[PDB]
This record gives C-alpha cells, structure tokens and sequence, in this order.
DNA sequence: AATCCCCACATCTAGTGGTTGGATAGCGTGAGCAGCCCACAAGTTGTGGT
DNA sequence: ACCACAACTTGTGGGCTGCTCACGCTATCCAACCACTAGATGTGGGGATT
C-alpha cells in the first residue's frame, strides 16, 4: 500500500487492532522513507445475490436507476433520488450481512419511496411484485390506504 | 424536377425502389447537364406536432419504445410489439390527416393496449395521463372495469 | 406505394404535376381496390457534407445535442432546444440546396443561440471556431458587445 | 475478522494482492468453521461529499471525465489526462482528510489545468463557476492574465 | 389555390446481374481466480500515554 | 479512544503454477448501390370546375 504522502512502495504495518462490533480490522501503517503514519480500515465487501443465483457488488447506481424509472414525470428531483439511494445503502449495511438478496434491497427501497411519492411507489411495486391483474392494484392501494 | 446543384430545368430517374414499408418510394435521379446524381424520397404527409408545438415526422420506433417500457416483464414478445406498432400506424394513417397532434397518438395506443395486455395498459396511462395520486389509479381501474 | 386506407399494393399514379418554386413533384395516386385518392409529394433529401468529405442526411438530433452540451448548467429548457433545432432546420431548408456544409449549419445555429444564451454562445463558439488562446475570448466578446 | 455468515470469532486469509493503484489491498479470507470464503478490501478513507451532501467515494474516472469534456479538440492526449488525474488524486490524498467536499475537488483541478492547457481552463471554469454572463468571462481572463 | 377529366407517348419501373461494405459467427490470445508454498512480516498480549 | 511501544511467534504475504472466462480478431453472408433494357405506366399537354 504505497504511502499517500510520498508514494513509496511496501509500507509496514504498525498496529492491527480488529474491532468486534463492526467486523473491521483497523491497521495503522507507517512508511520507511517519510516516517509518517496512515490509518487503514478493512471491511467486508457488500454483495447482493440475484434472482438468477450469481452474486454481484452493491451499487447505488442501480438502486437510483430503478427508482428513477418509476418516478418518471413526478416532481422528484435528482437530489432526492441520491438521498434515497444513500438511505437505502445505509439501511442495507445496518444489518451487517456481507451477502444480501435483491428481494431485501427491494423491501428496503419500498420504505423511503412510499414517503417520497405514492404513484411512484405503485409504479415501482407493479414491476417489483410482478402484478398480473387489476385486483393487485387496489389491493396495494388497500395496504397504503390503511396507514 | 430541377437539379438542386445547377438549377437545370429537368432531370431523369436512373433507379426507383419502394424502400420503406409501403410508405415511401426512393429514387436516384441524375441531371443530364451536369452528370451529378441526387437521391429523393416520396411519401405521404404525416407530421406529429409534439407537446411543445415542434412539428416532428412520425416514427414507429418512438411509438413502440413507449410501449416496451410499459410492458416490463410481461409475456409480450417483440412480435406483438411490432404488430401493435403496425396497427397504430395504420390507424393514424387511415384518418387521412397530415398534422396529427401527439396527444392523439396516445389515444391510438390505448385502444389496442387493452387487448395486448391489461396491466401494461394501466402502467402506460400512469405516465401518459400523469396520475397525481392513487385515487386516479382507482378510477381508471373502474372505467376499464365497465368494459 | 401501398394505399393508406386499405394497404393494397401497386397504387396507380393519376396526376404528376411538378411544382417550380419548390423542386417538389406532387403526384396524386389512386388505389385499384378501394377506389380512393392519396396525395404524395417528392422532395430532395437534405444532406450535409462534413469536414471529412463524406455526406450524411441532416438530423435535428445532432444540432440539438451540440447546442445542449454548450448550454450545460444554463437555464435553457428542453423545449427551447427543440424550438431552436426546428428554427435551424427551417433556415437551412430556406436556401433550398440539397447539400449544405456543416460550416453553414454552424453559422445557422449561432444566430438563434446568441439570443438564447450568451455564455452558451461563447462556449459553443470556443469549440466551433477552435479557439487557441484567451485573446479569442475577448475578441468574440468584442463582436457580441458591439450590437 | 468475524465471518459474516456464521459469526465465527476468527477467520484466515487464503490470498492477498495489492489490487488498485497502490491505494487498496484485496484479500480472500476463508472461515475454518464453515469453509465459506469471503473477499475484503482495505484502503484509506476518502469520501467526497457531493453538492447535495450525499457522501460518495472518490473516483478518478469522474475527475477525468469532467476534464476530457473541457479540453474538446485540443491536443491533450489521453496520457496527459491520466497524468492530471494521478496528480489531482495525489494532491487530495496528501492533505490527509477523510471527508473532502466536492467544492474543493474543483480547486484541485484548476491548479494543474493552467499548465495542461489554457483555453480548456476557461471552458472548465464556465460550468464549474456557473458564469451568468460574458462580463465574468472577462474577469477570469483578467485574473489569469495577472499570473 | 386544389382537383379532375382525357390521350398519347417518352420514360420510369422493375427485374437482372455485378461489386462492395459492413455485420457476424468462429477462432486465437489474452485476461482473470485457486491452490499451492514459507518466512518474514504481520497480529497479539502487555504496559502505557493524551 | 486512539495512539504508542514491547517481543514474538503465528500467521499472512508474496511468489509460483495451472485453468477458465472473456474478448480481441477475421473469412463469409446479406444488403445496398450501380449498370442495364423494354414496356406498362407514368407524365405532359389540353380543358374544366370549385
Ligand atoms: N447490484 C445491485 N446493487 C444494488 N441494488 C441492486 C442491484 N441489482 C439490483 N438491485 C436493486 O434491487 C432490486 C432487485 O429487484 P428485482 O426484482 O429487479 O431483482 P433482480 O435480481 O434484479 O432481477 P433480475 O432477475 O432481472 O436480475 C431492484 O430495486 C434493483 O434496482
Ligand atoms: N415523433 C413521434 N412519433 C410518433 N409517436 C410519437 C412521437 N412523439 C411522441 N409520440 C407518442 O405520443 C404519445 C404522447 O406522449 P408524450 O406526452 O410523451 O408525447 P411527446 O411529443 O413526446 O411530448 P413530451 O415532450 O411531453 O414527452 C406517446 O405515446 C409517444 O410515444
Ligand atoms: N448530420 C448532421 N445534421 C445536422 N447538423 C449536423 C450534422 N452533423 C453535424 N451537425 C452540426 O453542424 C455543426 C458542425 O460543426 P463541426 O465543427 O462539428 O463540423 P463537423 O463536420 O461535424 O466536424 P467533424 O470533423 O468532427 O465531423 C455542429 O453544430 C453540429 O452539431
Ligand atoms: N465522486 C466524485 N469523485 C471525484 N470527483 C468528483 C466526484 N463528484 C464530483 N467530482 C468533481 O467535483 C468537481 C465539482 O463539480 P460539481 O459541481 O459537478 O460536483 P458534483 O458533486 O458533481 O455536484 P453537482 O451535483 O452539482 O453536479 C468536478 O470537477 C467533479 O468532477
Ligand atoms: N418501467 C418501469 N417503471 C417503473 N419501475 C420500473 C420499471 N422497470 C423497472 N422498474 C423497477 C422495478 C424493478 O424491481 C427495479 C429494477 O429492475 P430492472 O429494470 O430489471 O433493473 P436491475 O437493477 O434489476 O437490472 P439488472 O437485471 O441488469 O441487474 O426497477
Ligand atoms: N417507464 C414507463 N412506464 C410506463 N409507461 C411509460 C414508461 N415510459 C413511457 N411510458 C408511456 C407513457 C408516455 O406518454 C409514452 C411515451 O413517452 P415518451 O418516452 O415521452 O415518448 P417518446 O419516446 O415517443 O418521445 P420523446 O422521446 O420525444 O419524449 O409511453
Ligand atoms: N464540450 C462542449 N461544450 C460546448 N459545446 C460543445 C462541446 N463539444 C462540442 N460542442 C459544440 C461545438 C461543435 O461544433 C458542436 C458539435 O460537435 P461534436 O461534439 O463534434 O458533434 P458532431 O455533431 O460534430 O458529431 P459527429 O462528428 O459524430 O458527426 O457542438
Ligand atoms: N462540456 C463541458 N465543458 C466544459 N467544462 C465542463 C463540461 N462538462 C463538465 N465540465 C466541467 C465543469 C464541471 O464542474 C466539471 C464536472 O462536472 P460534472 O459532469 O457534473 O461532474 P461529475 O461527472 O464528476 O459528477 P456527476 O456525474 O455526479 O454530476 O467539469
Ligand atoms: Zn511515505
Ligand atoms: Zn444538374
Ligand atoms: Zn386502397
Ligand atoms: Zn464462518
């Protein structure tokens, strides 16, 4: 890990203190040339297993794209979509699991989206839940209306 | 057919083919005086006036793309989409108008859409009619129910 | 040219009256089956010859894209860009030439764009005229300021 | 390093490589208890806070793309762009901050930009500083002149 | 303006040949991960400091 | 609450073989454009309403 301050190769570890609550080792490293210290944290990569079966890293671009398609025409600014993507990623990482299932990403998305825009929420659910008849539409308006 | 280059009084057609659908015939006409050869397209008048008022030519690739998005995940193969594009283009040509507002190209889609797929119909309406809320999703479910 | 009303092949020409001022033959055609008449106009395809040397059909998408990149961040709605593209195409076709040179499309664009947005105009000219030093920037502000 | 799956107290590293630039080391750690193998990435903290406030990780592909657009048509090859990306990334890492607002990533580009190319500098400023009018194009030409 | 009757004929279709360019599969040659290996370089209790 | 320093040994990191995925190459197929010939057929005069 080249030193950030002087770009000299092979820095040397000083401390390697694993933290418990977070599963993140915190190693302080120091450079041989400049004699300075940089803190480095190591955290497990988030990944989502798809409906197909294979696994891929979590991207907020895909969350924001999916929400943006549903919000088409509605007064939702790009700032709100970015904030929603951030909230979804935070909620996903709060569980701490390394591998999550697209289905939970969807249940995490459907929380903030419902407060963001109702029509967007139903237009998102109609593709997420794979509606087939009209009956599902007023069924969903039922659950939304109950609140 | 005056030559566009030398403004010659008349010109001659080397090669003619009915190139698009049956809608247009494309000719290669050369000018005897200057021996330069130009291409030309003959077709019936069909110009969609957009929401802004900008007069833009009619294209099936833009009336299908707005339907492919609506029927997301539904068993509506590409053949059905091409068939619906054909049907809507024929329906809008048959009325014999040279200036068809784009507000009346949606109504030409809501007809065949109910037959094509019944949930995709509502999904197309949500963006086309800009449903402000869940209450309008219900009413559209109601009026459709009456048929 | 399949008849629009009944889609029967090989319609038959009735009149072929070339018009002078426009270089557009107007042929009225009639169908053998339905016995109805459709008017068809034939006009030379607009084409632009590029700086490379080859020729390509005129597209308003490319005009609007070029103007949109320059207008980035400025308060110019997409409606104004569509109207500007329409005006540019109208001005280009007013000359009546079949082949135009990208350079004139640029001089046609720089007319409406200057009234649309000054900063957009200079950011467009800086790429169109291929500026090399700062001196060009206040040189151009000179000509703009003279009006 | 607790296993994310079975919450085992400790785990072991099968394979380690310094994968990105010198910035990160990526390890493949397996759990002896459950024999499942997870990947992990270690790197220094660097998080750009965007204009909205959304904390997004630092990427050179987004600091070069905003410069490639500015130097449109100028003789600034891809090697120079990569070199400038390296220089700006190093300059922002060397300050040793874990939260660098994106308003201060532009200032880290305006430095090397003057050396790289002098018209591209002004073009980057027009969008970055949102010049409302031609008068501000002049002032920036003036302040640059003083250097 | 737009459209609508003739009639006769010059000419436009269209129906074959050639090219030529651009997709387009099937190849070959890269890229990655895994499974080894050991010792040196990293973790791991101790005492601390601010 | 990091941050520092101690020894030290267990551990990780690098270094080393294979493998599978992918992706960059090319000889072939269809499409488009040009050259060509005759005859339906599209034009180009001629009136004539709306
Ligand atoms: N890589 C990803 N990172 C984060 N969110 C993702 C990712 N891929 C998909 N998502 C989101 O999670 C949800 C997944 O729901 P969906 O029904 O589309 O499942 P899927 O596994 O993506 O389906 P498909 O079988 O088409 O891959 C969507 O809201 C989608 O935007
Ligand atoms: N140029 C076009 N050709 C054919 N259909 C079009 C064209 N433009 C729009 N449509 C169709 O017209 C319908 C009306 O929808 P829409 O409001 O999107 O029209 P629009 O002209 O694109 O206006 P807007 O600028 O508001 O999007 C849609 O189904 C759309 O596919
Ligand atoms: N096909 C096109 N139809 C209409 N406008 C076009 C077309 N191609 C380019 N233009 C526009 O005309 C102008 C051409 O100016 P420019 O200096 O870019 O020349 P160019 O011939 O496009 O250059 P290049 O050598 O990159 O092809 C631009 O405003 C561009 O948007
Ligand atoms: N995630 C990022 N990583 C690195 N540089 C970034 C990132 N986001 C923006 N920048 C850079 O920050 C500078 C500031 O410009 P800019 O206003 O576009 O920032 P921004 O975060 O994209 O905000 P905005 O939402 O207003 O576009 C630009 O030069 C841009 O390339
Ligand atoms: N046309 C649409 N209108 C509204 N919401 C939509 C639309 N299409 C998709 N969505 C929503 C519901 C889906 O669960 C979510 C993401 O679906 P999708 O478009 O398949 O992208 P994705 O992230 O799954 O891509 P990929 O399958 O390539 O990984 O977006
Ligand atoms: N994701 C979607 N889900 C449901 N319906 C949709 C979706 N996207 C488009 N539609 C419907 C409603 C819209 O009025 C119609 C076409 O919209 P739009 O994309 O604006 O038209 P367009 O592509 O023909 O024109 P333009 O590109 O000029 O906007 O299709
Ligand atoms: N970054 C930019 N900022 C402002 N105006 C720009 C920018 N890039 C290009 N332009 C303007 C000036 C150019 O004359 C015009 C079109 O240029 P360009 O981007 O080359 O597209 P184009 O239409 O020439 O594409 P093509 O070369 O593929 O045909 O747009
Ligand atoms: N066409 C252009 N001409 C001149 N300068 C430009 C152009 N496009 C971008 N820039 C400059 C000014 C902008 O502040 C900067 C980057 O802008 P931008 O594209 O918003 O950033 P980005 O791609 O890093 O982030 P984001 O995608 O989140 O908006 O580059
Ligand atoms: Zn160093
Ligand atoms: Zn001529
Ligand atoms: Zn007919
Ligand atoms: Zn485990």
């Amino acid at each position: 890990m080249h030193c950030p301050f002087c770009r000299h190769p092979d820095s040397r570890v000083v401390d390697s203190r694993t933290t418990d609550d977070g599963t993140s080792i915190r190693r302080r490293r120091q450079c041989p040339d400049c004699s300075r210290r940089f803190t480095t944290v190591e955290t497990c990569s988030l990944m989502v297993v798809k409906r197909s079966g294979v696994t891929e890293p979590f991207s907020r671009t895909k969350v924001i794209n999916g929400v943006r398609k549903a919000c088409q025409g509605r007064p939702v600014t790009e700032d709100a979509l970015a904030q929603l993507g951030q909230r979804v990623e935070e909620a996903v990482r709060a569980t701490g699991s390394a591998e999550l299932t697209t289905h939970d990403v969807g249940l995490a998305i459907l929380g903030p989206l419902q407060e963001l825009d109702l029509v967007a929420y139903l237009r998102f659910a109609s593709v997420y839940r794979a509606f087939d008849s009209l009956e599902d539409f007023e069924a969903a308006i039922a659950e939304l209306r109950e609140t």
